[PDB]
């Protein structure tokens, strides 16, 4: 990595200097998942690149999720599932175990990498200081709307005792939990709660983490790949695609009609794949925008 | 409670009128374990009281630990311990298990009610934004001092990060697990480490909620039952004592004697105990002053 | 008041809780006048009350009257008044006894009285600071509306000022005398200008201190006392009540429809009686909202 | 007053930048008493060079006398006093009378003369926020230290309290009365209190307003009259002087000494004196600096 | 100046309190040229006013001209100009003199002038923390608007940033330079960039300093000499007026327009004219005033 | 740039993150002059790298020389030099060019430049709210110290003034003129001026750009180029090295010695050396450390 040329080093760090200008003082919401979750190179790669948007007076928030986390561990305590289509029924037991490996697990293990680089992270989730409430949601299954448990959707966020937390100099690291009105919480999916959070606080980009290059629109064409595309566009196109790029692209949509200037599908297994996205003209990610 | 005149009530109230003034703007540290933990009004008392403490304008900080929640978790995991002594060796599977109940569980819980009051409680642990530190303790055992794992005492506490949180009129909840100097997360013993909190930020006031009247010195002789004591009288009593009071008064001890003006022993099967305590001169806790 | 048992001194307190969240940063403004000035067993009750408020982080405004002591000390001076139907006309000269009076007696004992409990009083007038200004009132009698001299009412309120002093932790204790518009002061009636300084300052409750149990609608009726009552139901009610009672209600009047939610006639003579009707259900007042 | 050039009220202002540069931003105690309190125009004149002092950021405070308008107000009342040497004894009905004239009378109307200016003046005793204490002074009479009744000196001073209150913009005007350690209101020598005031809060001048054109050390030798002096030469002339200069002088040493710059005895009887002692080199008092 | 007696100079300076009334914590403009520039005992008046005015908590600004040190300095260097009607074309290189002249030289003796008083003075031109900006003006000739290069008016103002400057206890001192949009700077007139900054600023008063007593309606006559004069009353009279008098007569109509409350023509070879024309009712300058 | 894998770009940036850590929220003060001066690539680099600087919440301070464009302007305008030993005598007349060149025309240049990233850059030199004074100084020639003229060392630094201006989010630039205790202007070398300001602000780093690879111990042997050194080391080294290296050398002790934890020799010829030098470990620079 020192075969390579100081002036060319210089180069790289020079290009930097427009995107530290425009993000300078800025919120980024980040959700984190996939494998840039599960490898240990790339947790430390993601965590290191949260200082590093800290120690440029960025303002990083991070949203995690954590699906086969609680999986295991409801397998692990034996706690048998019902199913109503694809989706398991979040009983109070489900969520229970839910928030505690979200929260108690999960989100702790960032906490702590990031913490290697300074006193940063902070975990938290909607029933701390009633930061951001959730309204329940229901699913469509082959056909028809239909309750699968205590899963919702953020419902009201406290915009501004959020954005005092990150002037402190604070990096949120949330676990998608939430109350209801009634106190009664709920586990929302972290794709979603990334995007109302990145609109709720006037976030100047929102970042997925996801595994993949990008966007296909003609998945599995190599050229369907897409660099950037507009809300408009890109709605008339979800109705088409993988299972799983739906709540990555859902997301995308909400927060940039939201008012989000611009969201970014970028490739969890690309190391530093942040810090690439956000000060380098060379990312893989695709960015969506207003149209 | 009407068939009470009204010019009682008054009464009650007015007496009040002097511990507000002492305590007005202080913080107030308050061990909560023991059946004010597990029993579901006197945990809704608990919780309003703090509401209650918060707006009078008197800043409580709560430390819980919640041993016997871990025991059931791990039993409901398989996972068989090792035991010196009567110490459970911590792995770090333990430590894992114990963060993740104390913090994704025992904490989630009482800040849920507080916050039914408002938006107040909030969960942390010496892991966020670095604000305690812990060192790796060794117990003694039938003679000699051994290692039983992942355990430690609180090392230092960022004073300042943790009062300006309570500033922003913040209660507080906190699950003790900190890291050491190496990032290397530790269990801590809660009634130590709400000692060590108390001492820290300059308490008041250190309550300790335990299942007993009071300090018994010859227990159990019922009169032996003491109202107030002294810590040199009290450390000479020490080596004599049940195997489960040590750990509340070696607290009591350790705060005292490290400037907080005065440790309570309270009965936490009372509803309302801290009320009584706090606000009243009918308690039955026990109260250690320096001497 | 000890032989009461220690599990229902908690309840009372516990109770207040509701009434100490609904007041928490609010101001309260109190006219104290009667019997609550006169004896001093419920004097000091009523100083010790404001201590209380301004010991739980609410914020008191005590507004007074003082009629019978201009009264006497005219007399020791051996001052000879006019009277236009039942009213003293305030010559140049009655206005400084009564300033004098007001201001340097019997502000000057409250202030003592409450300082007892720390540094919070502050006595002041319309003059001090330009904080309120006085527009002459003429009253009406036996058909005419008729002069009195240097009397009036509340004109404009420095409300700015005025909460910047409540904020800096001052209970103001005020005396109702303000120049016009061109320095002249006059003396204005302490029931009324309690109201114009509750609805200037965004009070949450206006307290009418007077020596009577409540409202009667039937005088003398034991039954027909009221517990609680709209502004057009008590407007229409205006017309027939004994003479000293409608000053206390037409600055209840003119509070709520002002936009303070509630103002209320509470008894004087009841030891601790703001204690009673803030902090508990069991008041003997009358409440007075908005319909 | 404008036969006079234009090119000569050029030189008058720009002389008094010096003075304004000394000052800006620094406490002045001004000592008001004698003729410059009784004679209309000269009042107001004082009222307007407060005015003027507030206008350029400085900051005056005001402390006030009136030992002849007790007087009259006990003869107007038929309270007869009792004497012990020269002095009438202080009974605590002979203290009601002061305290209401004091601050019920006298100091109002120097309240209403300044904030004809604009919102500035406030009055207040050390009684309010217990702003300064009193502590029971006796006198000495034809050899024998005696007590006659609550008349005191300055005890302490909310140095901090008092500093907010101006840098607020207020020009305080203090009557001294001020409470002991028992909340007992005592009677405060103005011209001692004005010299505790001055060097409680720092200031950079105290000003003596008596009705002479300055200090005689051979009264009545028209030219010894002096125009500098320092406190050790000053404390060596005490003894010798007038019976009234005593209480000018006497304040004058303590406040040097006390670390005040300088004090100055200046001539009540002419019109803006303070505006001539402060802005001008031409002053006919006398200046106290430390030697 | 001492053979004037005392209470005369005390009521000069009595008679500046109603100016000081209404120029405290405002912001002045003074636009600084002329002889008032080019006279040492001028000078060092000029610079002593300015601290004057800060030492009343009054915020002087000073923007400065310097035509004829420009002419010479081109002349030094031997720079041939070019001439279009009566004006020099501004290439870059006469550009750079300019800047440097008025920048590097005139801006500097006034600061080191000021700061003899002080540590107020700052330079600083459009240039800085791009506070203005200009746009290239073109003048009329004989007829036909026409370009003359490097020369406009000022465009846009950071009036939050000028005035945390002057908060900060500042006087800038102004040279008019600044950049285009495209960070070309031109050279500003001096008169013309006053009033923008008046204009921008809300400043309470706009000063120009002149050769002149004042505005002749009628020049020469000597008594067409006005002493106030409304904008479109002098709008409809700038038509006839000498070459010179154009500049400093477009500012003070574009400023009162602006908002300016007043501007002033005042004759800046009287000695302290800025404390003549502020705090005197005799000054020999023009007021001008909406209409 | 980008034939250049973007897995490799990506750890370019993340190697900056412990540089980035080190100088968040600290001064770096940089001495910028010779060729990085003179090159018009170079210099916007340099500007481009202090807009990086900024943007990563460091405080960069710019110090900068010019003499070879002084020595010009002298010969522009035909004023004849004295000259003793090597050192040309500072007349008055050569302050004024020197002043005017260094403020009014190469401090400009770098203040539009850096200011096209943003509002950022503001120039300066000592004149400027006092905000550095100098003392004269004089030079030893062929063994004799002797006086030549108007040239001195920087005095006194108003440290606070100085960092409110760059906690204001500025980039100061400042030219080396500042006066003595009497108002007199001096001109100060820039290198020993920058060396003074670091010491005096805390600054976290001394960047002195020169035009060579790096302090050469014996010049010119190729290998006797050292990339760190102490400053007891260095200053034995000193009286042997070229006559140009000394004032960098200099400089670079006397900041290190006085608290600055390094100076570093920098080859200004290399574009973005600074980015090169503060966020990589290949520089070619010499760092100085204390020893
Ligand atoms: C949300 C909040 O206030 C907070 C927290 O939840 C944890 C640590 C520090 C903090 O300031
Ligand atoms: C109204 C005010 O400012 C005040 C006062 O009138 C008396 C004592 C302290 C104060 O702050
Ligand atoms: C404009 C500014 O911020 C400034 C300056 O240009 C010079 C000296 C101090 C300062 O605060």
């Amino acid at each position: 990595i020192e075969a390579l040329p100081t002036h060319i080093k210089a180069q790289v760090l020079a290009e930097a200097l427009p995107w530290l200008k425009q993000l300078h003082g800025k919120v980024v919401v980040v959700k984190y998942g996939g494998n840039a979750m599960t490898d240990d190179t790339l947790r430390r790669a993601f965590a290191a690149d949260m200082a590093f948007l800290r120690n440029c007076g960025i303002h990083p928030v991070v949203v995690h999720g954590g699906g086969p986390q609680i999986t295991a561990m409801l397998r692990r305590l034996g706690i048998e599932g019902d199913f109503k289509g694809g989706f398991r029924v979040t009983t109070p037991e489900v969520l229970d175990v839910a928030r505690m490996v979200l929260f108690g697990q999960v989100g702790r293990e960032l906490v702590n990498l990031i913490n290697a680089h300074g006193p940063y992270a902070v975990g938290i989730t909607g029933e701390d200081a009633q930061l951001f409430t959730a309204v329940r949601r229901s699913v469509t299954v082959d056909g028809v709307a239909t309750d699968i448990g205590l899963v919702g959707d953020v419902d009201q966020v406290n915009t501004a005792a959020m954005l005092d937390l990150v002037a402190a100099g604070r990096i949120p690291v949330v676990s998608t939990l939430a109350p209801d009105a009634d106190g009664v919480v709920h586990n929302i999916n972290a794709d979603t709660a990334a995007a109302a959070v990145a609109e709720a606080l006037g976030a100047e980009k929102l970042l997925m983490l996801t595994d993949i290059d990008g966007l296909y629109t003609r998945w599995p064409d190599r050229d369907s790949l897409v660099s950037e595309i507009d809300t408009g566009t890109l709605a008339q196109l979800l109705p088409t695609l993988e299972s799983g790029m739906v709540p990555k692209v859902e997301a995308c949509l909400r927060a940039v009609i939201g008012g989000v200037p611009s969201a970014h599908i970028i490739d969890g297994r690309v190391t530093h794949c942040v810090l690439v996205e956000l000060f380098t003209d060379a990312g893989t990610g695709t960015k969506v925008v207003r149209g």
